[PDB]
């Protein structure tokens, strides 16, 4: 029946690719899938900034796939409500922000998950080690800052701490 | 090389057994291990009977161990949910090159974050969530712990007399 | 450092997608990747439309690639069950320091070992078996592939017209 | 219902400990377990050299746990027969012998398994790397040779190939 599965890791770890692998796998067995994306960064897709913007539309689907779950403030209630109604809920997210603080409600969701898979990146500094962290490479304080390789890199533990 | 590995799941999932599997594996390669346990959980000792590269300590605060961890290659912290200084302690060790391994419940009986376990996740190179077998329906994996006695507080020491592991359907029933 | 990683499972499990996730991850760290595909499986190309550190080759024997693999950090072999020289090729590369990653069916439609996949297992640093969703009962994970047309031979190219992924109960029914 | 789960890896990887963790987990949910061991190296234990020596006794148990599965010549038929009758079958074994050849029927079982978990040891030569292989440290040819750390060590790939 219902469950919540979490796919976490740093940036550049292919978390969305693993989410969509799980989605495609379900589509092959003719189960219907609703993919929800973050608007500011047998298949339907929606882009929103709050999960309430989707209303009741999720009820018609067997599987819900939430991408970049760190940005949704109502994630926990939304996922449990769906999983309680028998949906397979899958979330892709960063567990940590650039300071390794809990990003959004991701760490809060952990106790509700039937499964949690932490994916690694490859360290983009030493090229020699798995990366579990994200370092911000530009001097901006704010937690939410949208960007890719131009402003963030994945790092191992030794390279995260190099300099500051 | 320094790292933190987290072993989580509900009660009855064999988390300590997995922690000690990782410890025995390191001992075979002659790396030294420091096992730290929570002194107030006395179930094992009060109803059960008694290596060269292994040390064991039982404490209620991780500061009670001071610097002794520095002499060991590997630190293995059991029932990590009960230690308030877990995050700072694990990072300080991992940054000094220790392999830190923690066994803990991620969730309490209400599925609220237990201690600093959920806070540690962003610091971990690895996170393995283990399942139990649901002790109500017997036919589903269990990811949650239900408290079977009517006590509100979060810390309450006990085993199968006071808790059972459950699937999602049986947690809410 | 050299290694072999094996990605197995039944059909419809997204094995190639996981292989390419591992490839894209390496490309982000500017390590170069050589993707090798089986030339006779033309399903993707015959019904579908068309990076700097990536190369792709389509062959029926791994010798058709000669030495070209030596210039790459990572080798990604897709549908490995069809290559007869897989074991020797993967070890030679891994021993020369390549990260070798193979996606393959471990079992054919009779659950017999497909090609040299089962033979490779003892050489692998890692083995991940992926599940599909059972295409018969829709409510169980699938670990097997059933052939839905009456053909005996082992190699028979096709997709969902000719095969479905099944749980254990639905494989035998 | 029925399934076959395989726990493989080199020596010194704690494979039997992971097998027994799965057994203990089942016992907590009052499911009954039959542990079968290799005689030459809610719970019952048997030590045998052939799985036929157990006859029909396995039928009374919910869960079967076969240790050192590499030594049983009838493993595949035995596991499928049980899993087909609705047993949870769990096997702990070496997938490779000291030359990295398939040990017994372990590699043959893979296509029948719902799950396969390969555990690592820590390399007992360089102490610095995970070990996936077993090296024999005494000059004996024969495949079956019972022993522990006195005659075998776990190694990474680089240390397996050191010298010969
Ligand atoms: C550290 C930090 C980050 N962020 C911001 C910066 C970023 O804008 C975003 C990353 O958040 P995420 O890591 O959850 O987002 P994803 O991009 O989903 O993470 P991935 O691991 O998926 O990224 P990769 O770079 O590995 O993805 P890759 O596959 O290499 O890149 C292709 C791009 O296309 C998308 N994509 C990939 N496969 C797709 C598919 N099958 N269908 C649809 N879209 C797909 C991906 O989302 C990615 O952006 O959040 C902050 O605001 N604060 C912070 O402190
Ligand atoms: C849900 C909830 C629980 N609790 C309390 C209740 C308990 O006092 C404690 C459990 O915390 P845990 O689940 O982190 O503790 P463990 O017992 O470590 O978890 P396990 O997953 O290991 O438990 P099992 O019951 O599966 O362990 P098992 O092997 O069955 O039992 C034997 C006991 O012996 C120890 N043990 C087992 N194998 C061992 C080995 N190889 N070496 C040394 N010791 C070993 C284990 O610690 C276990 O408690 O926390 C709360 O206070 N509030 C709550 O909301
Ligand atoms: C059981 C059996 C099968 N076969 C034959 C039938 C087939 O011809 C082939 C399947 O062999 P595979 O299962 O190893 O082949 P894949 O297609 O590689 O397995 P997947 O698990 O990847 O299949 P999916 O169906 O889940 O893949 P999907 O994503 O759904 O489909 C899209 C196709 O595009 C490719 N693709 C998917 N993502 C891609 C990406 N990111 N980049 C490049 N290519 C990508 C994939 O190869 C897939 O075939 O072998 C036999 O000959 N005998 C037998 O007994
Ligand atoms: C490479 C090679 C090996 N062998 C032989 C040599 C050996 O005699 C045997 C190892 O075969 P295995 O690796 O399947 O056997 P296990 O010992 O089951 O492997 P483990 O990974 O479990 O061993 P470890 O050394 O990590 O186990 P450890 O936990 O450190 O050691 C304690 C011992 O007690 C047993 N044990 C451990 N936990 C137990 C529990 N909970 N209940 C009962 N017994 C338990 C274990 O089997 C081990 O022998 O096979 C060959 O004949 N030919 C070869 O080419
Ligand atoms: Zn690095
Ligand atoms: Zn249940
Ligand atoms: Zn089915
Ligand atoms: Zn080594």
């Amino acid at each position: 029946r219902g469950r919540i599965e979490l796919i976490i890791g740093p940036m550049f770890a292919g978390k969305t690719t693993e989410l969509m692998r799980r989605v495609k796998r379900e589509i092959h067995a003719r189960r219907s899938c609703f993919v929800i994306k973050y608007s500011k960064d047998l298949r339907a897709q929606a882009a929103v900034s709050q999960l309430t913007e989707v209303r009741d539309t999720w009820k018609r689907f067997d599987v819900l796939a939430i991408d970049e779950g760190q940005f949704f403030s109502d994630l926990v209630d939304f996922c449990n409500t769906a999983a309680d109604a028998g949906k397979v809920v899958m979330v892709s997210a960063l567990d940590g922000d650039y300071r390794r603080k809990p990003f959004g409600q991701i760490c809060e969701l952990v106790p509700y998950c039937e499964a949690v898979d932490k994916l690694t990146a490859v360290c983009m500094m030493c090229h020699e080690q798995p990366a579990c962290f994200t370092r911000r490479t530009v001097n901006v304080e704010q937690q939410e800052l949208i960007g890719g390789a131009d402003m963030y890199i994945a790092t191992c533990r030794e390279c995260y701490s190099k300099q500051q």
